[PDB]
This record gives structure tokens, sequence and C-alpha cells, in this order.
């Protein structure tokens, strides 16, 4: 039987609420041993080992757990005996861990993330069928070199194109821009399509002597916009601006004009878009050579930012950024 | 034939760029007489009086916009003669400016909003069939009383459900939450549902002796996030604050703490979501009434502050506020 | 406590399987009684008494099932002390059912369909949860004067809009052409938007005194499509014919030629797509009026079957049956 | 610069419609030289050769005339001066006419179909940027080994993943249980993944000594169905069958007999389904083996027809057309 590592850092999927028919529970609250013993089938598939590397609500994720998750999950996959590594997680924040570990991981064995949007305890819980197929995908052959995936509601996404697109439906996840790359149905795996930009083994990033990530600040754009916002995140520290902007990555007025300040102060201003799908462009409507911005195209702010805080551990370079943004 | 006044805002359906195939354009750019030129068919629907309100793209816009454009509307309304009124209006923020005249407008008749993804100047320019179809939606029996109405690429829209949700494409218009109320295919307008949320008529919000709107900002969330943004919000007079938080509308920790400081001292802080669809529900894992927080259901951060803007011309108390958001 | 009526017909909901890992299963398995104790918690909402109509898979569902659970919703109904019905039923056919019901159900009170992708026996089973929420619909005030409503995934969706657009996912149920209504999260329900469509008391139609449904046959149209199933159906008695066409509802020649005799003959020919979603319009290819046929506008195959069905218990006029395509 | 064929066969793309704003029209009334002038802009890209084929709406396609695309198309491609072909085509059955090259054309050189919603003629003409744009598909060297493609709204659609989902709309394309492998947008093209089912060189059919296709029948589901269009399509020697079942490939019980009897005779029955996406998975409820009939998987009932034709071109056996449906 193959050996799989099931990492732990807690969510929904290791949540707990009072009541198995009311909608209030706490995320990570459940230890490893206790959600993996809800679902005995899994040991029928694999032989399993359970770490536990955090608990907690995937909101209160930080850089460093994410270090130490990516060291850690290129450590086991290292191991001749490891196959794969599932990891629990909350959703709320799974597309940023699982864009992350797509960037820094050095291997081509797969990297599972699966969580829940109902807790374990209650009425219909989607966790536990969730588990059991996110095992199957974790020991199928078809899933080495597909890159990190994350597995929702029988579906396979690929961690580029992943996103929660809806705060409470047990499919919130969706890849809006292509869509999931696999299915997975009672634990019969089959996959459609692959990403064909690259990942893992094919990223020029290495995270492994990093202890603390660059400071990278997200901000919403809207009419009768400010520039308060820029300036207090120039004042903290940061390194780089995702600009969420309206319609295709478009600024307000006097946001650009405080953004056009921070570039040239050496800030990385990338453009992105608050809109959902589609890509922020290039030669549209702002002309990011003279204003010394990058477009982020067909992501989203929240996987902008994990890229272009990686982007920010080698080189500030805008057209460097550029081409990172263009590549990956 | 029925009288209908055209106001032009601007935007990419006024917008003009220096090659039919290249994607760089500037919005804004065309008069409203020459826009009208363009679709001499409209001439058999309806006598047409234009009228050019502004001449911008829609990411400049601002609430003195808004408000000026409200009133206009509101006293266009009024005349016996009007039967309707389009505006010409950028795509980026025109579910803004929908949403706010759709609780800002005291009558029955139609208002109806319509853009264009592609600049006059393109092949292939949407903007033509958009507006032929807005005036037919415009002259519908069945369009009174509908609310205000976002009318793109055959579709019909409610304002307080639509969004523009794709940076590209000429059907990055969509209802995530419900979905279109009606279509209209080549001027034959159907429609077959409509809001059951109170507008217009029906709304308590009266903007006519409004000169600014009360400062609200938005917040956009993730992983290792920060309270500067919460302060410098504060410091800049924000009378309320959007957030868009992680999932089901939640904060990261830190983040956390400043707004409930932020509510602590006055300024209201209503719970939305980055993730583009579904309710930011009330007891999931944030409780509102302890922290001193509203939830806004289903909105998105966008529209929530224009509701929280029109909700504070009147007052910052929490439970009148979350009693709006469950209502509107 | 409201008094409601659960009437069971089968369905994956009442389904069981051999192993809770395993897809495989029968519908219709379980009886009413033991469905209803595997969800206790629905007796602290309403007096509850359940009722078996039938115990099949919804694939095996008949015009005579149709009719006995239509009346019997109405004698219910009728009663003073019973405030809903909630139907549990298959999947694969509940759209037909529902839309059904609709249109023959002469009751403002509530009428909920709810089923489950999963059967009760499979590990995360949706059942349970569908019929908790399907019971707090039922028992809203808002509720009243929708018309028959289907409770999926948390969703609230109009009859005559509603269709199963998957296989297998458990948020299988989409209201393509518009949206869902509502919502219904951990029993919370929320409403959108209503029908303008008339529906229930509204609706012409009125099977009381019919034991036996006119007989209308579906064809699939393609490339190279034949004439032998067109002439097969005439051959067997059909009533009505409902054409699933290509793209807007286009007919091979060949298949034309056969239609236009059919209808020629007093069979009724109703043009839909094979798409999925989109109307079947009038004046686009097809010249309905010169080759005798009617266009079934936003509706689908099936639920056109419906209609066509209810529409010929009255009339084979083809004016006439444009005027309820065109209507409900 | 590149040269290019492109081959005419008609459609909405070669339209003409008597009014600008209005929805009638005539398919494939426009000869391709006098569709290329409309374009001149494709000039600057490439070197252009047009070939008419055929000039139909697609409704009409037959496998008459996919056998003489598809030995031409190979033909062209043997060619060392031709780099690609472009097929303008109708949007109804662009889908089978893609799929079907896509198993049938040996080179790995891009072949690219397009067409249109809106008729050349009409106002807002989605042809024009709709040609451009596959003109620069065809020419960009990452389309190489892609397989056929169709581009349409901006987007590049895997043949086997591609369906028209709508009537009418400019969006209509779709791939539901993919989504898109890339875009194109003004030209500038990117793609994001490919699939990893066999097609082209790849691909075990051969074509190229065959006149014409077996028959293969499509029958739709429903309650209530009926044997006598299974006995129809037998009696004019069909030697397939696809059934568009009732959910996950459900039939009723009597048609389900029917076809147990088509299978014994040795006619290929194939289950498929009405709903729209999702897998018609083996081990459901349907005991395939037992029955004698193959589990089409995850295509749609117009797809599977192609393939199962193309299957039926040198065996009939259930096992190895099942090991075809899974593998392709
Ligand atoms: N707040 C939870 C939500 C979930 O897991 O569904 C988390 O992300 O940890
Ligand atoms: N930036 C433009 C985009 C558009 O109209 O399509 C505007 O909103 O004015
Ligand atoms: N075949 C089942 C499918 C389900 O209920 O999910 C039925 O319709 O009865
Ligand atoms: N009936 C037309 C529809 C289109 O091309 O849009 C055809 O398929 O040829």
């Amino acid at each position: 039987k193959p050996q799989v590592t099931i990492l732990a850092t807690g969510g929904t999927i290791a949540g707990s609420g009072e009541s198995s028919v009311k909608s209030s529970y706490s995320a990570g609250a459940v230890t490893v041993d206790k959600l993996l013993a809800a679902v005995p089938a899994i040991n029928d598939l694999a032989t399993i080992k359970g770490e536990q590397i955090s608990s907690i609500g995937s909101q209160e994720m930080t850089g460093k757990v994410w270090l130490k998750l990516a060291k850690r999950v290129n450590e086991l996959l290292a191991q001749k005996e490891t196959e794969a590594v599932i990891i629990t997680h909350g959703t709320d924040t799974m597309e940023e861990t699982a864009f992350f570990l797509n960037l820094t991981v050095k291997s081509q064995k797969p990297v599972v993330l699966v969580g829940a949007m109902r807790p374990g305890s209650s009425m219909s819980a989607d966790g536990p069928m969730n588990l059991y197929n996110a095992v199957n995908v974790a020991i199928n052959k078809a899933s080495t070199n597909k890159g990190v995936v994350i597995v929702m509601n029988d579906e396979i996404h690929a961690a580029r194109e992943a996103t929660k697109l809806n705060t409470t439906a047990v499919n919130a996840f969706a890849s809006p821009n292509t869509g999931k790359i696999g299915t997975v149905y009672y634990g019969k795996v089959e996959y459609f399509t692959q990403s064909v930009r690259p990942h893992t083994l094919a990223s020029e990033f290495d995270i492994s002597k990093i202890e603390e990530l660059p400071r990278v600040d997200i901000l919403y754009a809207h009419p009768d916009d400010t520039d308060v916002l820029v300036n207090a995140a120039l004042q903290a520290g940061a390194k780089g601006i995702i600009h969420a902007g309206m319609g295709n990555g478009n600024p307000f007025p006097l946001t650009q004009n405080a953004l056009e300040k921070a570039a040239k102060s050496g800030v990385v201003v990338a453009r992105s878009s608050r809109v959902g799908s589609g890509s922020t462009t290039q030669e549209a409507e702002v002309d990011d050579k003279k204003l010394g911005f990058v477009a982020t195209e067909s992501l989203n702010p929240q996987k902008a930012r994990v890229l272009l805080m990686l982007a920010l551990t080698k080189t500030s370079d805008r057209e460097a950024i550029q081409k990172i943004f263009s590549t990956y």
C-alpha cells in the first residue's frame, strides 16, 4: 500500500459546532487523529501518517506557517517511502496556500489540499467524502506532475486556477478562467486537462533559506477612492502593492497618483481586478510602462499577492516581474 | 412615440481607440450626439433627447456625480412627457451607479443603464446593439416598476443583483446570486422574474438635499493581514468601513482587533466577502453583536459600500444598519 | 406548530447502497417513515404527517403518478389544517413533476420538492440537510404564492426555471435562464426574486377529471438526421412532438419535412433546443407559421413536453399553443 | 508571413438577414471571398487562401461533408507550405465537426473552427472579431499540438470539451466539464491548459478510405417513455444508439427493455445524459455489463454519437467500445 502523509493545519474540515442544524461553529477545533478516525475507509487505500502543522482557521494563516508547511512538504516528498502528501486546510485561504506550494514544492509527487465548507458536526458534512476522495487523488498514478491540486466537491482543481468563489456553498470552489482539471467520484479519479503554466519542479522560486516573506498589501478600488491606504501601506514597509482595480484593472485618479509615487520609490505596484475573473491586461486603458506598473494578467488579487511575494524574494525590477506574471 | 431621455456619462460605450483591432482605447471620448448617430434605428422606437451629464471613464466616478445624476433622473421622471431614462455609462462602476439609483430614484418609470465592453471604434463593437436593446427595454410596458436595470449582452439585470464579473468579456455582466430578470433579443423584451427586495418608490432613502455623501472605505482581506489600513481609514475620517473578508466574511485577527476599535469609536464596520458570490451571513464564525459589526448578507463589497453610504446619511446605529442590509 | 404533509415518491433521497464509499445504489428503497427518522430535528419545526405515494426511482415516473400526486396535493392544500406539502422525489425527473404541479396545483400554499444526489447510505449524504431545509422553506411565510419550488443544495429554485444540469454533483440543480429565487442556509430562508410567469392559482389548466395525459414524444436532433422517429411517434398516436433542435431550434431538412407532415395531420410540433439554455425563438431561421410549428421559447425539451401535454388537454390549435408557450 | 487556408462551409458567420436590427436571417448565404473581404486586417497576419467546401447552415451537415472536410484538411496540412487550417462553420453543429476532426486529422498543425452567433449583416456582428482572432490562434506557435480547437468570443476551447450551450448568446460556447484552454483577446493568444485525452496524431481512427459512416441514432429520455423509437431506429438499420438518459444516464423501464434487445441483436447501445454536463458513469444505477451497454462518461449525446460512429468503423464489441469511451 502506498504511504501518504496527511498534514493538518485546521479549518472547518477540523471544525466543530454545538448543533448539527445550526451554522455557528469554530474552525480548527479537532485534532488530526480524531479527523482521520471519522473516515476509516482511507486505511484500505493507503498507509497513512498524520501530522499536526497548525490548528487554525485559514483566516489566521501567515507567511510563517506557509514557510513551515512548504519546507516540511519538500522534506517529506524527498523521502523514497512517501508517495504523496495531503494537507487538510481551511477553505478561506486554501487557494493562497495551494498557489504558494505550487511554486515552492520541488517534486513531481502529488500534493493535495482538501477542506470542507461544513464542519464535521454538521448534518450532511462534506469533509468525509472530500477527504476520501483526496486520498484517492493522492495515490493515483495520473496525479504525478499535475502540480499542487485542490480536491473539493468531487472536482480536482489546479492550484494556479482555483479560487473560493462563494461564501457558504459546498461547491464554492471553482477555476473561473479554465475549469477543473479532473474529477473524483467515490474515489474514481479521471484527469481531462493539465496546466501548461510552469509549476513545482519548473518553478524558479526557492524558499529553503527564507524565514520571512516580503510584505505585500492589497487595495480595493472603487469610485471616490483615496490615497491614504497606499500611503499607509508604504509607511508600513510594503515591498509590493496589489491593486484590485475597477473592471480591467483601472484605478481611480487620486489613487493612481499615489501608486505612481509608490512605484517611483521602489515598491512594486501590480494591477489586478476586483471583478472575479478574466485577465487584467497590458495595453488596455492603463500605460503600465509609463506609470511603472505590472499587469497581473489572469490571476486574482489574492493569488497575485502570493506570486508578487515570491517575485520579491528575487527582484523588484518592473520588467522582470512583468515577465514572472506573464509566465507563471 | 414614447419620449425618452438619454443621459450620457462617458464610458467605453462613448470610447475611442486608434485601431479597430487593437485593445487600447480611451473611455468617455465621444459626445452623446455622436454616439446616438451611430444607431439611427433608435429613432424609429422613440423620440430621443440626449443630455451630457459627464464625460468620463466610470473608474473616475464620484459621489458628486452620483448625486447630480440621481437628482436629474428624479426631475426627468417627474415630467409627464418623459416615459423613461437611459444612462450610458462605463461598465467598471455601472453596478455602483445602478444600485445607488435603485435606492434614490422615486419613480416606477424605467431607468436603464447601458454600456459596452468594446469601444465603438472596435471591430464587432457591442455598444450599438446594447443601446438599441436598452431603448426597447426602456419603452416596454413590463419594464415599469422593475427598479433600475442594467441592459448588457441581450440580458436585463436587476440593479441590486448585477455585477461586472469579468475584466474584458462582452458577457462580463452577471447576477451571481440570482440571475438576469429578463432578456432582450433584437429588441424583443421578456421578463421572467422580478426583485422582491424594496427599491425605488419603496426605498426609505432621499438624497434631494444631500450635497456630499459620507466617506466609506473598503479593505481587502488576506492572510498575514494588517491593522494599518483600518487606522488610516479612521484617520481620514471614514464614517463606515466595508471589510471584504476571507470566505464567509472572516477577518485576520490583527485586523479584527483594529475593526473592533473602529466600531467602538463610532465608525460602522460592515462585513462582506472577497469571494464573489453568496451571503456574508450572521451567526457563522464571527459574533457580530459582541464585536459591534454588521453582516452585509447577499451583496458584494462595492454595493455594500453604496448601501452603507446611504444608511450613514441618517444613522450609525448597528442594529438599524443591520436591518437595512437585511431589507434592501 | 404548523402542520405539513410529506408525500414520498422514492428517489435517491430514499435510496440505499451496499457501501458508504461506492457509487452503486438503488433508488426508492427506503420507506417514508424510515426516511423521516433519519432527521429528527424536523419535528421541532412542524407537525409532520408522512404518506407514501410511490416508491420508485424518478426515471420510472409516469403521467399516472403525476395525476395521482397532483390530485392528492390539491386535496391536502384545500384542508384548513395543512399549511404546506413537501414531496420527496428522485432528482432525475424532479423538474418535470415540479413543473407539472406548478401548473395544476390550485393553491397559494407552499409545495416543495426535495431530493438528494447521494443516497442516505453514502458518506456525506446530502438528503438530511436538504430535507431539513425543505421543511424550513415549506413553513416560511415568504414561501406563500411563490409557486412550486425545488429546494436543493441550500437553494430555492422556481419550478418553471429549474433543471438538473449535471449527472452526479450535489449542486446539479440550476435555473440556467434566471437563477435561484432564494436561499436556505441551515434553515434560514430568504427570497430575492419571484417568477412573473403565471402559475398555480393563475394557471388555466385543471386535471381534476383527467385520467390519462396526452402522448408527447421528444426527438433529439443532429446532423444526418432522419424521418423514421417522427413517423414512429405518429404511428404510436403522439398528439405532440417536442423537437430538441440544433442551436436555436433548427431541424435537419429530412426531419423538417416529416415534421411538417406531422403538423398537417394535426399533431402539434413544438420546437425546443438540445443546447441547454436560452430561448428557442420565433422569427429566427425557421418560419413557424408557414410550417405549422410552435416555438417553445425559454423552456427545455422536457419541461416543454409537460407544458404541451397540458396544452393538449384543451386544444391542438397552433396559435393557441404558441400563446400558451408565450405565457407560462 | 505564414500561409493559412480558410475552408468555408457556410453558417451564420457567412449568413445574411434583411435588417441589421431584426433576428431573421439565412445561414450560408455569403461566399468565402466576400466573407474574407469584410476583415482586411487578417491579410497583415498571414497569407490567406480561401476555399469553399460547402455553403450550408450547419444544421444541414452530413457525414458525407465531414468526410470530405477531414480528407481535405489532412491533404492541406501534409503540405510543407500550409501552417494551419481555419474552418468557417455554423455554430449549431460546430462541436460535432470539431470533435470528428479531432479524431481524424493526422497532424499537429492547428485546425481552428470559427463561427458567429449573429450574421454579418447584424448590428454588432461577432464574426469579424471571431475570425480575426481565429487567424491569430491558427498562427500562434503555442497552438501546435493542442488538437482541434473552437475559437469563439475571445476564448479557445478544446474540441473534446466544447459545446454550444445557449440558443442565441454570443457567448453560447462553453466547455462545461473543463473550461476553455486559452484566450485570444484582440489577437493576443494565451494558453492555460491542454487536453490530456488523446487526439489527432494519437488517435487510432483513420477515415482515408471511408465513404460512408455508420448510422447512429440518438434518443431523448423522459418519464412515460416508449420502445417505439428504439424499434424504429433498429428497423432503419442503426448500427449504434446513443440514449440521452435521465440524470446519470437512466432509462425508463420499457425503453431499457427495448435497448437490451437492441444490444442482443448486435446494435451498440451507449448511455449518455440529457442533463448537459458531467459524466454518465459506470457502476451507478445501471448494470452495463449485465445489460450489454456502454457508458459514455464525460461526453454529451451529440459528441458520443460521433465517437460511436468512428468506433463502429471497426468494431461493435461492447468492451472495446467502452475502452474507446474511457480513453478519448
Ligand atoms: N473559516 C474556515 C472556513 C472553512 O474551512 O470552510 C477556514 O478557512 O478555516
Ligand atoms: N473603464 C471603462 C470600461 C468600460 O466602459 O467597458 C469605463 O468603465 O468607463
Ligand atoms: N435515479 C435517481 C437519481 C436521484 O434521485 O438522485 C432518481 O431520480 O430517482
Ligand atoms: N443555424 C446556424 C447558426 C449559427 O451559425 O449561428 C448554423 O449553425 O449554420
